[PDB]
């Protein structure tokens, strides 16, 4: 019940998975998702209520307003200790491997009790050729010296990520990571920045890096996956199975292009399946805060999730097809694997049964009973026939529609 | 490789062909609120044929007289339209419980199609048998077997059997049920993760086990059918394939029960991008240029619209607002895009997909200004950029008109 002590490069046991939320950074990079300072601050406070281990709250060098907003979060959310449990979020900020960015990071985040910096540098041939116009040797010197610089400013909690790692040569990643560790990194991330990897391929990559990098046993490996081919969550899981013990996620999966790995999906996969098919890995997210966090982020960024969005979509605990309605009414475990209380979803007024074209007699019978009707089996068949006629005219049959079928 | 192979229900022309089984018009329509009119179904079926799906499952004919008639029309029209130059014609598929009324309705509705198929499904998990069917394992095996024989006696030669809730069923019981299904006449076997509980390594292990332990299963096609309740439907489908499945059951936009089915566009484009490099050569024959037209049609008719970050077909997939990503894209698109938007039916985006907002950078602003005919000094650019930073506090999206004001202040 009490929170483990925080050591940047070590975890209390072999199953703890740190949840690193970057809704306020990678998530805000989604087109149309820019947030005002009060919105970022309210979201950060709610991410602490969700009990994320780390929240990455912005990019200090980007602007005065970003710099000042981070300071405010570092001074407030970053110093608020949960009295009973001692939970304190890590406040993280991102920087390119440049002195200007890194100085902006220290000066904005140093007020937090647990400040962290992420320094990122591209390692892929494509980025080195077209983006940075640097050689592999130059990139290694820049990674190491930027990390030494962050350490000289006062950082002890330093994360390094090889941008576009998913398209980087696996042995060059180990070389960079090895120098990153020697220079002071306590967490290493290998992001699939462009969302190209398949889960077995990403897991294979993580496993290889952890087998072939000197010193890497004594730092935390972090998965950071993007969703361009629809597998960000599974890539994250595969990273965990390959030995990653931090995962970087956003609320609702917002982020660049097709987004990041959704927090609520990675966290609920571990919650449902971690003990059974994943060797006992777990997080300490308070999953009952998921829906409140999802709703706040949707309203502030303006990116609303589709009806079939996992965990927090409108349709996740709703059933319209007769055979599924019938099973749910017999026992909800027939077609639901999660209890909605666990993710903050208020319980269905109607048990999640909605009536439409494809509904069955058990559903219709069930609803009529709720509305106070004691109808015989023959009368049910007559009402159901008229209910079917009605679904050609209207898409959703309301309680009042149902009452008129009986009454009229 | 331009002509489609001859269609044999239980065989494929090579070890790498993956049949795409679209169930947008049946499992997808079961989404709360997604019910479709008959003309909407028919039009979507015609569009699925242009997408070149191998099989389209078009509905549940016992469900209603209207569903029955819609299916007949599709089977008579779309189900009989051959592209002579390539040999392409879709399989028209309908679903039935393991009940004689359902299967009789299936046959009477789809028999008109040139290639009719039926899916019979029966639960096999302990939870479903206990609480839903109230049946023993021996009852279920007998029901599976006699239902497939019955389907065969009506005229069905192309028969798929699915074990509902296979993701929570005992692996050896599935093998037992599948083995009786094969003997009865099934030519495809699906192991659905009906409730979306499996992780990818787990669904892959299950498929490998079934394929290694079921007598006769080498001579039928194995089909993955995965739901998205934990966000891994697409990945589970790919683990299915890596494990030996050579049919995938998908829906456009991933619509379906609860959190949906495996999105067709994601599975197909994953195979297009990666199949030859890390998946041993598996491939589909989908015309991916029809993805966006199909996505928009299904969205409009079901009413289920995709979020901005929906893969492949979302509004943000080929759009860049952050300065460093913009700078990368303007230097070379492959820095941050792995897919060409025209490959999936997308038009190539306004202003190279560079949109200006709070997090944009100077290269983006400079490039958008150049597009408008303004070449300015670096000093002038930095002055413009400071005013840009101020403007994004008042206006979320900076337009060409805004830029004109900014550079002429
Ligand atoms: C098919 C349909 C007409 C059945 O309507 P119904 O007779 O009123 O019965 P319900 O919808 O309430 O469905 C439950 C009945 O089917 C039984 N059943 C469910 N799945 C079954 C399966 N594979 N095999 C055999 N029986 C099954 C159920 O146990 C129940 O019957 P029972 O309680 O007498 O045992 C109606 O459900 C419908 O129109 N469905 C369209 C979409 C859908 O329901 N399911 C989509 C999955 S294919
Ligand atoms: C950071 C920021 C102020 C830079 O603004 P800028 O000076 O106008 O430069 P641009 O954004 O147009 O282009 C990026 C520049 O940084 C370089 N760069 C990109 N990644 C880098 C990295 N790890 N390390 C060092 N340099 C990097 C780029 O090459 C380019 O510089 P160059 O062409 O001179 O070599 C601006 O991009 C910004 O505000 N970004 C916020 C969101 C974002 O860009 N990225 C978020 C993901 S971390
Ligand atoms: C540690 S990753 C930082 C850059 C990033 O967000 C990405 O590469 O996707
Ligand atoms: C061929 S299996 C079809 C049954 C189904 O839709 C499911 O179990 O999800
Ligand atoms: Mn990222
Ligand atoms: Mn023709
Ligand atoms: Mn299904």
């Amino acid at each position: 019940e009490r929170w483990p002590e925080y050591i940047p490069n070590k975890l209390p046991d072999k199953n703890y998975v740190r949840v690193f939320d970057t809704t306020l950074r990678d998530g805000e990079q989604s087109p149309g998702a820019a947030l005002t300072p009060p919105q970022k601050i309210e979201i950060a406070r709610q991410l602490a209520k969700l009990r994320v281990d780390i929240m990455e709250v912005g990019f200090p060098v980007s602007s005065e307003e970003e710099f000042e907003t981070i300071q405010t979060i570092a001074k407030t959310v970053g110093n608020e200790v949960d009295e009973e449990t001692g939970y304190i979020p890590v406040i993280c900020v991102i920087a390119r491997s440049k002195e200007r960015d890194i100085k902006a990071a220290w000066e904005s985040v140093k007020y937090a009790k647990r400040p962290r910096i992420v320094i990122f540098t591209s390692t892929s041939d494509i980025h080195l050729k077209y983006k940075l116009k640097m050689t592999r040797e130059e990139v290694v010197d820049m990674v190491a010296s930027s990390i030494r610089f962050a350490k000289s400013l006062g950082f002890e909690d330093i994360e390094f990520g090889c941008e576009d790692g998913g398209r980087s040569d696996k042995d060059y990643i180990c070389t960079v990571f090895e120098e990153a560790i020697k220079a002071g990194a306590t967490t290493l991330a290998c992001p699939d920045t462009v969302g190209i990897n398949m889960p077995h391929e990403y897991g294979k990559l993580v496993r290889y890096i952890k087998a072939n990098t000197p010193g890497i046993d004594d730092v935390i490996f972090s998965a950071h996956c993007h969703n361009d081919l629809g597998v960000a969550t599974a890539n994250t899981i595969a990273g965990i199975c390959a030995g990653a013990r931090q995962v970087e996620v956003t609320i609702n999966g917002i982020g660049e292009r097709s987004g990041n790995a959704p927090l609520e999906e990675v966290v609920m996969a571990l919650k449902c399946r971690g003990a059974f098919v994943m060797g006992g890995v777990y997080t300490r997210i308070d999953t009952r805060q998921i829906m409140a966090t999802s709703k706040m982020v949707q309203e502030y960024t303006g990116l609303y999730v589709q009806p079939h969005k996992p965990i927090v979509g409108a349709n996740c605990f709703v059933h319209e097809s007769g055979i599924h309605q019938d099973g749910i009414l017999k026992n909800r475990s027939t077609y639901e694997i999660i209890s909605p209380e666990d993710v903050g979803v208020v319980k269905s007024q109607n048990s999640g049964i909605v009536l439409g074209k494809l509904s069955g007699r058990h559903a219709v019978k069930g609803r009529l009973k709720e509305l106070g009707y004691e109808i015989s089996d023959e009368k049910l068949n007559e009402v159901f026939s008229r209910f079917r006629d009605l679904t050609k005219q209207k898409k959703r049959v309301t309680d009042d529609d149902l009452k008129a079928l009986v009454t009229c």
